[PDB]
């Protein structure tokens, strides 16, 4: 699938460090919230679950995918991509996360389609290296355009 189809515009960020574990989820989601792909409750569902148990979607050491079910407050279907130069430690995870990709979907089938698209990035260690070393939002965006 074209990866770019899920990325509106403001969806791609490089950050020195998130302020805390909650702000890392917020920076993974704010670009979707800003175009109302989601409601505010959608972010808080991920935060509350993370506090209660831990991050659901860890795909490799240092790599996460903040997301909640459509019914938690998604409104449309899209993604985000956020890199933290120093990372941040999520509770109950084994090490700090440096790379986060946001996802929202209006329906479970749209969620499956979106997941199958981003698996072409999150399940390819060659892409994970290039995302983790990305000097800029431009280098992050190139990897999206490559999909």
């Amino acid at each position: 699938m074209r990866l770019s189809d899920y990325f509106p515009e403001s969806s791609i960020s490089v950050i020195h460090s998130a302020k805390d574990w909650q702000e890392a989820i917020d920076f993974s989601m704010v670009s979707l919230l800003d175009k109302n792909y989601i409601s505010e409750n959608y972010i808080q569902a991920i935060k509350d679950s993370t506090i209660n148990n831990g991050p659901y979607y860890i795909l490799a050491p240092g790599v996460a995918m903040p997301h909640a079910r459509p019914e938690c407050g998604a409104l449309k279907t899209g993604m985000s991509l956020t890199l933290l130069e120093q990372g941040v430690y999520f509770p109950g995870n084994d090490e700090p996360i440096k790379l986060l990709i946001g996802l929202s979907a209006a329906d479970a089938d749209s969620h499956i389609g979106a997941i199958q698209a981003l698996s072409e990035l999150l399940c390819e260690e060659e892409i994970l290296e290039q995302l983790l070393t990305a000097s800029s939002e431009k280098q992050l965006a190139d990897i999206i355009s490559r999909g």
